[PDB]
C-alpha cells in the first residue's frame, strides 16, 4: 500500500531501555514499538532501535509504514471472529454490535482504533506485554477475509 | 549560541497524557519535555504540545534547541554552590569530588549529564517532578559564574 498517499497517524505504545521498561526516557540504548494507521483499514506496526529515544522513534515509524496492512471493515466492527497468535501473545477478535466499544487492553486497542474498528470484542489469552499484544493483533487481522 | 554548530544529544525526560504522565504512549492530547546538550557546557530544555507523541516530541526539541545556555565546568564538576528556583521546584547544587557521580534524581540527572557534568551533589528541596527539578536546575545551572 503506498504510505505517501495515506494520512498516517503514529501512535507510540512501548519503549524499552534505562529501567528497562520506560514507555518514554533517558540513558544507554532503546527500542520503540510505533503503530501507524489512517482510521480508514489501513495500519501497519514498527519497531525502532537506537541511543536515543527520538531516533528509535523515528525509525520505528519508517518500519511501520513499509508493513501497512489492509483490513475489511463493516460498518464500525469486523467481519468475523479470528484468533491472532505471534510468539508468546494470542487473541480472539470478535464482531461487536454498533455501540460496544473497543474492549482491548491498550497495546492491542492502539492498533484496532488505527486500523479504523470502532466496536469489538477480544480476548487475550497469552502475553500481555505490548510486542506481543501488537504483533498478535495484527496477526489476526491479517486473518480477516 | 547556535545549535546548528554543536552536536546535540536528545533525552525525553516526561510525557504527558492519556491516564496522564504516560513518559510515551497514546489517545487524545501530550506534552513531551526534552532535554538537549553536547556534554561539553551547552544544555538547554524545551516543552512541546501536539495530538501525537512524536510532533509534540520533535516541537519539544526544537524549543530546546532555541533555549541553549552554556555553563562553566571545572574538570568533571561545577565551580561553586547555587540554589535554583522555579515555581515550585528548588534544588541545591554543590560540587563534588572526581569520584562522586551526578548524585541527582533522573530528571535532575538528565540535565547535569547533558550539560557534562559527572560528579554533582545536588539537593531536592521541593517538587520532585520532572517539569519542576527540570526548570529548577536549569535556573541553578544559569547561576554560575
Amino acid at each position: 500500500i503506498n504510505p505517501n498517499k495515506l494520512e498516517l497517524e503514529e501512535r507510540v505504545v512501548a519503549v524499552n531501555r534505562v529501567a528497562k521498561v520506560v514507555k518514554g526516557g533517558r540513558r544507554l540504548r532503546f527500542s520503540a514499538l510505533v503503530v501507524v494507521g489512517d482510521k480508514n483499514g489501513h495500519v501497519g506496526f514498527g519497531t525502532g532501535k537506537a541511543q536515543e529515544v527520538p531516533e528509535a522513534i523515528r525509525k520505528a515509524i519508517e518500519d511501520a509504514k513499509k508493513n501497512l496492512i489492509e483490513v475489511p471493515i463493516v460498518g464500525t466492527t469486523i467481519p468475523h471472529e479470528v484468533i491472532g497468535h505471534f510468539g508468546a501473545g494470542e487473541i480472539i477478535l470478535k464482531p461487536a454490535s454498533e455501540g460496544t466499544g473497543v474492549i482491548a487492553g491498550g497495546p492491542a486497542r492502539a492498533v484496532l482504533e488505527l486500523a479504523g474498528i470502532s466496536d469489538i470484542l477480544s480476548k487475550s489469552i497469552g502475553s500481555n506485554t505490548p510486542i506481543n499484544m501488537v504483533r498478535a493483533t495484527f496477526d489476526g487481522l491479517k486473518q480477516l477475509k
